[PDB]
DNA sequence: ACAGGTAAGCAGTCCGCG
DNA sequence: GCGGACTGCTTACC
């Protein structure tokens, strides 16, 4: 097979390498690398190199990278630019792999671990590491074994060896409940002292040292803890064999917390790969929060503290210690971010724990890019950071919409990098601007004849092609084929999902089929044929298929996004605020333009003159009220709710999407740009079930939307689902019962109407305070706690959520056993009742956690649950049925006075 | 440091106001 | 005594 490197550091005039060679083995090489850059030079010297721009440079070799360094130093001095790579690492992964990476992913040592750390005095410090490790599990992904070390000895308790016969047990049998399936993956290791099986762990650690590293926590907990641990018991020279060459650096944060950076390792903490792929916003990111979340599966109970659960369940203590790794291997099976991250990592020819930073992933794929054409690539400059314009937001009229067709174009900031073809060197020129509405109304004069412009100003050459359009366009490509597949997957759940209407009375097994394609005629035909068993895992496949899909669809977009967001920050190698204006001034145009021709379109095929039939748009989205066009047919023609989807379905597919691809051709003309790119198609089809009352939807303001969708982007829901955006239910800032709530008078609203929405509001009011305390808990982030600390007591302007954590903090002061809020993090938030023993008006403690016994019942007893129901959910409703027009209790009328 | 701007709602402080 | 304007903070949409 090719070669391909695992891991790459520089280590003074060293690159240090992991890589698989040609027979799929790992070696270790240590390269003294001769790093080259550039410096302009005059046009009668020959070369082969060029800047972007097209000025000639000499290459300048260097004995090693300190020379290199020191010249660049030396060039600043002078005042003279100095061109090339100065990152060295990504110099030598363009030498050494000069073609596209074709990796292995069997062959890569992935490490899941995760550490136990009992302590009596609260949250262990991982750069003190005063107390003894307990417990490590480690999965190795080649050998496919969970490695568990277990310390029985230890100076806050001696205990019997962990029992895997009783791990395996259910939990009605006293047992563990240890998924069955990694049992015998499990080697158990136990130790008499915590020196042994540190030493034992580290011999281990370097027979199978980890390329990629993760867990949970385990850049922030895990991974310092056990440096500092082994650090303070063997020494310095001991704790660096955590590095593959021996090299660690300890980065210091004073508040005192260490990030430990482990040469020749790849650190993916889960966390922060969840936080940034996920696309999600939890009230909490303990591992147990976010594994029932992903994968459904009950809370892991003990009785009393974690503090003491190793002394008096030792056996439960090892078990869920092995438990919470396999979670993390679970939530990835489903997500995939690790193979996101490899595959990001390989294309762009960087560290993989580089698929953090866009920046540093987009410099390394236009250097490439520009490397294998012999270009030389600028040199980083400083600039000052200033505020630029964005998208554009119409201003709705809040009120209900019965039937609402939605549009929006397809990747709109990379599409209008393509069409217009802005890059660094593809600058042309400007011209002088008119009002931005003039370009809108077709008014003024053509900026150009000759070069592809944007309303900002800013001309583009036609002809050339653009670096970044160019890997733009790769990167858009791979997204696009992903996508295909998620939404196929989609489309082939909702035939699961109607199927199990009439599952058959029978035993069979689920149908081996490829979910990423929409499913044949036979297959179909099939399923019709199922037991609810096969369906329903096979819509458990389906499901799995599409989020698959997702994950490499959405952050590939994410990718060529923040692409668009680089030219906009300053440490972008290629930031220029001329061509992030010129986007999103252009896209500014674009909806406007498009809203108009939309707007002008309809009225002409539905004989009428004037009307507004877009509603609302943000961005490069636009909602089209449909009532005119029903209307036009009349309701009664439709047989039912499915009818008039599909005429609409076929309405904004035969007759609107032409006319909105005439109209962008048009504006391509107008602006004499390289490519016609601004493809609008229809995603939603909403409105009220047929002969319903409901309201089909209804907007408050911009930004804050109600839909009752039947189809979206060509799939044809089973049942429909409604599209919410903004409101207080996506929220999670909102309680999970009131999000709960809200949404369910949401729905009533839209697909019942007004009376339903009164019975459904009525019975809430009368039977919310039996809720538990927690689901109607607030949520918000703990920042600057300190900051609004005045001896225990608020400060001048102290936040709600943050008064509620003094609150706390009082309540268990000289508790060291008391759960402490940690600054950053999140926590819930419950308003108390006049009178109460806390002293203030509401209380705080960390998120997806219960509240500490010691002020439980007290907390329990003085919630106020008056304000809680008016300040997160009548005032929120209040907002919803005044924009809606509809009443969420019965009015006073001159009836009341019969009997 | 190490993708971007737009915009919503909640709550605290201050100032005008017989 | 507290409404309205303004600010900080938080978390959305895109
Ligand atoms: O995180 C984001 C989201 C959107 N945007 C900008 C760029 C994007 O093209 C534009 C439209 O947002 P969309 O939600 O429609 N995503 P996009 O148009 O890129 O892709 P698609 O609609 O094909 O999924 O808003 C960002 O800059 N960052
Ligand atoms: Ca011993
Ligand atoms: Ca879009
Ligand atoms: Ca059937
Ligand atoms: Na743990
Ligand atoms: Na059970
Ligand atoms: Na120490
Ligand atoms: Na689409
Ligand atoms: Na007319
Ligand atoms: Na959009
Ligand atoms: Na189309
Ligand atoms: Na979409």
């Amino acid at each position: 097979m090719k070669e391909f490197y695992l891991t790459v550091e520089q280590i003074g005039d060293s690159i240090f390498e992991r890589y698989i060679d040609s027979n799929g083995r790992e070696r270790t090489r240590e390269v003294e690398y001769k790093p080259s850059l550039f410096a302009h030079c005059p046009e009668s010297q020959a070369t082969k190199y060029f800047d972007i721009y097209g000025k000639p440079c000499t290459r300048k070799l260097f004995a090693n990278m300190r020379d290199a360094s020191q010249w660049i130093k030396r060039m600043e001095d002078i005042g003279l630019e100095a061109l090339g790579m100065d990152d060295f690492k990504l110099a030598y992964l363009s030498d050494t792999y000069n073609y596209e990476i074709k990796y292995d992913h069997t062959k890569i040592r992935v490490a899941n671990f995760d550490i136990e750390v009992t302590s009596p005095d609260g949250f262990p410090e991982p750069s003190q590491a005063k107390h003894p490790i307990d417990a490590i599990t480690h999965y190795d992904s080649i050998d496919d074994r969970f490695y568990v070390f277990d310390l029985l000895n230890s100076p806050y308790g001696n205990v019997e060896e962990w029992s895997i016969e009783i791990a395996a047990k259910l939990q009605e049998q006293g047992g563990d409940e240890v998924p069955s399936e990694i049992i015998d993956k499990i080697i158990y290791m136990p130790f008499d002292n915590e020196k042994e099986l540190l030493m034992e762990y580290l011999n281990f650690w370097q027979q199978k040292t980890p390329v990629i590293l993760t867990g949970w926590n385990v850049e922030s907990f895990a991974i310092p803890y056990v440096y500092n641990r082994i650090k303070n018991i063997f020494g310095e020279s001991t704790a660096k064999r955590l590095s593959p060459h021996r090299k660690t650096r300890v980065k210091v944060i004073e508040n005192s917390r260490e990030i430990i950076t482990l040469f020749g390792i790849s650190v993916l903490d889960y966390i922060d790969l969840y936080k940034k792929f996920s696309f999600t916003n939890q009230p909490s990111y303990s591992l147990d929060y976010i594994s029932e979340f992903e994968l459904n599966v009950g809370k892991l109970k003990y009785d009393g503290p974690i503090s003491k659960l190793r002394e008096s369940n030792h056996q439960r203590y090892i078990s869920y210690n092995i438990i919470a790794v396999y979670r993390v291997l679970q939530i990835d099976a489903k997500r995939q971010f690790i193979n996101l991250s490899l595959d990001m990592g390989y294309y762009a020819k960087i560290q993989i724990q580089s698929v953090f930073s866009p920046i540093k992933t987009w410099d390394a794929i236009i250097f490439n890019s520009l490397k294998e054409q012999n270009k030389v690539i600028p040199q980083g400059r400083s600039h000052p950071v200033q505020p630029y314009p964005g998208a554009f937001v119409k201003e709705p009229i809040p009120n209900r919409y019965k039937y609402v067709m939605s549009f929006d174009l397809t990747s709109f900031y990379p599409s209008i990098i393509r069409q217009v073809n802005i890059s660094p060197e593809t600058i042309a020129g400007t011209f002088k601007v008119a009002p931005l509405h003039d370009y809108i109304n077709a008014v003024a004069e053509r900026p150009s004849d000759v070069y592809s412009c944007s309303p900002n100003g800013m001309m583009y050459y036609k002809d050339r092609d653009g670096v970044v359009p160019t890997e733009i366009t790769k990167v858009f490509n791979q997204r696009k084929e992903h996508k295909g597949y998620m939404l196929a997957a989609q489309r082939n759940g909702e035939i699961i999902k109607e199927a199990l209407h009439n599952p058959n009375l029978s035993v069979d097994e689920p149908l081996d089929v490829d979910y990423r394609f929409d499913f044949s005629d036979e297959i179909k035909e099939k399923i019709k044929k199922l037991s609810a068993k096969s369906l329903n895992e096979m819509l458990f496949r389906a499901q799995r298929t599409e989020v698959a899909g997702m994950t490499a669809q959405i952050n590939r977009k994410l990718l060529i996004n923040s692409l668009y967001g680089a030219l906009g920050n300053v440490w972008f190698r290629y930031y220029d605020l001329r061509n992030a204006t010129a986007i999103t001034t252009f896209g500014q145009m674009a909806l406007q333009w498009i809203e108009r021709k939309v707007n002008e379109y309809l009225n002409e095929v539905c004989g009428t003159e004037g009307e507004a039939f877009v509603l609302y748009g943000d961005t490069d989205s636009i909602y089209v009220s449909a009532d005119k066009i029903i209307d036009k047919v009349g309701e009664s023609k439709f047989r039912d709710t499915n009818h008039w989807v599909d005429f609409l379905d076929k309405f904004a597919r035969e007759r609107m999407e032409p006319a909105i691809d005439r109209g962008f051709r048009e504006m391509c003309e107008y602006m004499n740009n390289k490519q016609h790119l601004m493809f609008m198609d229809r995603e939603a089809i909403a409105g009220p079930p047929l002969g319903s009352k409901g309201i089909g939807g209804f907007w408050t303001g911009k930004k804050r939307y109600a839909l009752n969708v039947w189809d979206m982007e060509g799939t044809r829901y089973a049942e429909p689902k409604l599209k919410i955006m903004g409101l207080e239910t996506q929220k999670s800032s909102t309680p999970k019962a009131v999000q709960k709530a809200l949404k369910e008078c949401i729905r009533r609203m839209l697909q019942e109407g007004e009376e339903s929405l009164q019975e459904y509001f009525k019975e809430f009011e009368k039977e919310f305070r039996q809720l538990n305390y927690i689901s109607i808990a607030s949520v918000s982030s703990a920042n600057n706690i300190a900051k609004y600390d005045v001896g225990g007591f608020p400060g001048p302007k102290c936040p709600f959520h943050i008064r509620g954590i003094l609150t706390y903090n009082r309540a268990i002061k000289g508790n060291i056993d008391a759960p402490q809020v940690v600054e950053g993090e999140k926590v819930y938030v419950l308003p108390l009742r006049e009178g109460n023993p806390f002293g203030d008006k509401c209380i705080a403690w960390p998120s997806g956690t219960e509240i500490t016994d010691l002020i439980k019942d007290d907390v329990l007893h003085w919630m106020d649950y008056t304000v809680l129901l008016e300040k997160t959910f009548i005032k929120p409703l209040e907002g919803f049925t005044s924009a809606a027009k509809l009443d969420y209790e019965k009015k006073a009328s001159l009836f009341d006075m019969f009997d």
